[PDB]
């Protein structure tokens, strides 16, 4: 009964957390629309995720009903369906046009440079903190115009907060998320009181101006500021780390990234395809909908399996192999999601990854692992703890 669920997707199994893709291979071929004992439908075919996930009947709002500690993020873009979604989303889009982005990642460039300047031949660099988390965190903090010194505490807070996004939380996880979020709310409250008294001209000032003007509410401003401030480092952090590891295991790819500027975007997009940091998302249909022959009742949670779908053989040949010379079309992945809740940090993310890899490219020819990486993945979200590298 609930043992067919455990055969197919054992959410807590350590090996499944390390590498689910072999479970996904079977989920997608044999049970591409699967009803779970608790009532959640898993949709795992690409054509299916692509067509159905963006339909206007797919609401985000019930996902936030008993959010607990996550209630603090609910007055942001991901907690609203259109038409109110558009009003929020627009407030951050106008800060990440591609020209503005080129500006923001200068910060990322400086910082990776300052760090490599202080390294000696053969010195083991801990890539996760020093090339992924701090640079991206500080970059976003400077866009917002907020203090930039708390990367380490912001990351552990969000590590803890994310555990309750698992389909199978452990006893205690909701409680760890209360600790984390109450920490992030207090720090944001503190920085914003300092900002009310001494305004800047950053994205936080823009959202606060917007609330004083009535374009959004005070609460949407505060919450939108907190989400960006706290996730500035997070899934993009994972991506940069993942790319660094792949460069080390497949050095010809790093070489290709060094020597061919026009291949870079495609190299990054293949890294994104093959190792998405958020492995799924939930939507709740406002009316009955039929997918893959199964009728899904209005209100049922649907879980769209991004990771599963990025390996769909009816779209990508030899899906488990890294190949950056795929055509453009049979190289669209779902890692940044789709439809109106398509990632509001997609443009800056791609640029930050490009930039960090660029600075590495400019100075070194080889990346190597000093030890096996240390990971802390779950069934919803992937994570590195430590990625020790030697550059040469
Ligand atoms: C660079 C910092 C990032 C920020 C500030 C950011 C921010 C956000 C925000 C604000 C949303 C909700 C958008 C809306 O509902 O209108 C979102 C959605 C999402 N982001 Fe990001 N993101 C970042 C990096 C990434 C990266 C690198 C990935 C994936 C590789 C990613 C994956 C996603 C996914 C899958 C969604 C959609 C989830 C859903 O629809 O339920 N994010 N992001």
């Amino acid at each position: 009964a609930a043992s067919i669920d455990r055969e197919l997707v054992p959410w807590s199994d350590p090996e499944f957390r390390n590498n689910p893709y072999p479970w996904y291979r079977r989920l997608q071929q044999d049970h591409p629309v699967h009803k779970l004992e608790d009532g959640t439908y898993l949709v795992s075919r690409y054509a299916d995720v692509s067509h159905f996930a963006k339909l206007p009947i797919m609401s985000v709002e019930p996902g936030w009903a008993d959010a607990g500690p996550w209630a603090v993020a609910s007055d942001t873009a991901l907690g609203s369906d259109p038409p109110h979604h558009t009003v929020l989303r627009r407030q951050t889009n106008k800060w990440f046009t591609p020209k503005l982005v080129d500006g923001w990642v200068r910060t990322t460039r400086e910082l990776v440079g300052d760090l490599l300047d202080g390294v000696e031949a053969g010195q083991v660099i801990e890539a996760r903190r020093d090339l992924a988390v701090v640079p991206t965190h500080v970059t976003m903090a400077r866009v917002l115009q907020l203090p930039e010194d708390d990367a380490d505490a912001v990351m552990e807070a969000m590590f803890e907060a994310m555990l309750m996004q698992s389909a199978e939380p452990a006893d205690g996880d909701v409680d760890r998320a209360a600790v984390a979020f109450g920490y992030l709310s207090a720090r944001v409250a503190e920085m914003l009181e300092d900002k009310r008294v001494n305004p800047g001209d950053g994205l936080a000032d823009s959202l606060l101006d917007a609330a004083r003007a009535g374009e959004i509410t005070e609460s949407e401003a505060i919450a939108t500021i907190l989400v960006f401030y706290a996730v500035g480092h997070m899934a993009i952090g994972y991506l940069i780390a993942s790319g660094i590891e792949l460069f080390a295991r497949r050095p010809e790819v790093f070489t290709a990234f060094r020597n061919d500027e026009s291949a870079r975007a495609a190299i990054i997009n293949e890294m994104v395809r093959m190792d998405p940091p958020q492995l799924s998302f939930l939507r709740f249909p406002t009316e009955d909908v039929e997918i893959g022959g199964v009728l899904i009742e209005a209100g049922s949670p649907i879980r769209f399996m991004i990771g599963a779908a990025n390996r769909d053989p009816e779209v990508f040949d030899d899906p488990d192999v890294f190949d950056h010379t795929r055509p453009p079309a049979a190289s669209r992945n779902l890692s940044f999601g789709l439809g109106p809740h398509s990632c509001a940090g997609q443009i800056i993310s791609r640029a930050e990854a490009t930039t960090v890899f660029a600075v590495l490219a400019e100075r070194y020819e080889r990346i190597e692992l000093a030890e096996e990486p240390t990971v802390a993945h779950n069934d919803f979200a992937r994570r590195y703890r430590k990625l020790p590298i030697v550059l040469s």
